[PDB]
């Protein structure tokens, strides 16, 4: 009775970038039920799409609760309504538990405009220098801890121990990043708390942007998230203080829920 | 291009029992590939069917390896081939890494016979009674360790410590017992190395069938396995030393993957 799709955001071909169960509803069903079907689906998030008269009300499910914001699932919902829902619309509003969110189709990437976050250097302590397992270059701050290394090959090289890092409570994740060899730049997100690395992460180019964009003197640069599926983020310095964080999509499943 | 299927094996409903993705192809596709598919469902198993010319080969990944034998998958399987493929076929034959295995349906009931093997009593060293996290009535030993809780209660009360399960290396899996309240008798079943419990599991069966069957006189018997999805598992002593473990199917999401 509800439309299915697996979809990977930021993914240039098929089992990169992020994926996530996006389920396109007619009529609402309770949020009980929206946490089964995403614990049955086992992705790192189910998006919930209710297309209703005039909008559309989203809401994201990781396999263990709903959460308040998900910008690499925000892009793969897009994807589906523009694929297959309102076929061919360029600008999908969606109304969530964070307020109104709105991505733009352009050609096949999709756009999301994110507030720009200079993060400030700081100087870590003795004991959370232990705890970041490197020897970065630099270090910034913001809602996670950016660690600057000395190569895209760092980059690569880093191990996570979730155990050490999870010991970073002024952190929501910890960021490293380098000048890319193929990119403008790079970067791998890790999540202490899951226990996991993200694949793509939209919201650290909030950081990441500002950033580079002042190093590499560039309004415009292509960035890489270095995780094993990997992904491909197209970004660019507006003029009020923002970001444009953009990503291509692709399909991995269509199908039907049978309730 | 391939149907793709998610179905909860030995479940009287949806979101309980062993989910398993099922992919039925008419044409073979790389062991690279399959594991590929099964990565991106990140569901327990990926069951792979190829219908050829009077047969079935049957393949079942996990999101990281290729494995040899999986019961509840196949189950799982059988219930696609005879709800889609070969509609209302009673008997499926699959060929597979560990030779021809046969499903049965019996109604809307998937049989499988498997040998009889009566597990050995033993007692445990201090060292192992300290790893086990419990105090049980008794311990049997077979490929997996056996402990009999005094009650339905203390098997639904126990935690696992994944650590301690894995220092107990003369067993595959750690299972706890006792008597049912609305059934013959229950079941967990842990996996230390996959630090994850079961939702279901046929092979234990092989063990638990002729250990029941001894202690009520019965040779018909019905067995929950108390897992959170938790799971139904009808029991038959059968002539030549066999036993037979049936279990009900659910189909949650029917589509197709774009390869
Ligand atoms: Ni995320
Ligand atoms: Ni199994």
């Amino acid at each position: 009775a509800m439309e299915y799709y697996i979809v990977d955001s930021f993914a240039t071909k098929l089992f990169k970038g992020n994926p996530a169960g996006v389920c396109v509803l007619d009529r609402r069903i309770p949020l009980e039920l929206m946490q089964k079907i995403a614990e049955e689906n086992n992705l790192p998030e189910t998006a919930f799409v209710v297309k209703g008269k005039g909008n559309y009300e989203l809401r994201w499910f990781t396999p263990k609760a709903e959460i308040d914001l998900c910008g690499h699932a925000t892009l793969a919902a897009a994807y589906v309504i523009s694929n297959f829902i309102d076929v061919n619309v360029k600008k999908i509003d969606f109304f969530t538990q964070s307020g109104k969110l709105e991505v733009t189709r352009n050609g096949n990437l999709y756009e999301m405009i994110f507030p720009e976050i200079m993060p400030i250097e700081i100087e870590l302590s003795p004991q959370q220098a232990n705890l970041i397992g490197c020897v970065p270059s630099d270090v910034y701050s913001s809602r996670d801890l950016i660690l600057l290394l000395n190569s895209e090959q760092e980059v690569i090289n880093y191990k996570p121990n979730y155990a050490q890092l999870r010991k970073l409570t002024d952190w929501l994740g910890i960021i490293i990043t380098a000048q890319g060899s193929n990119t403008d730049f790079v970067s791998r997100y890790f999540c202490p708390e899951l226990d996991s690395e993200d694949p793509v992460t939209g919201s650290s180019h909030c950081n990441l942007i500002p950033y580079w964009s002042e190093k590499l003197g560039k309004h415009k640069m292509v960035a890489a998230q270095l995780s094993n599926r990997g992904g491909i983020i197209q970004c660019e310095v507006l003029k009020d203080n923002t970001v444009k964080i953009s990503g291509e999509a692709v399909l991995f499943m269509q199908g039907t829920i049978k309730i």
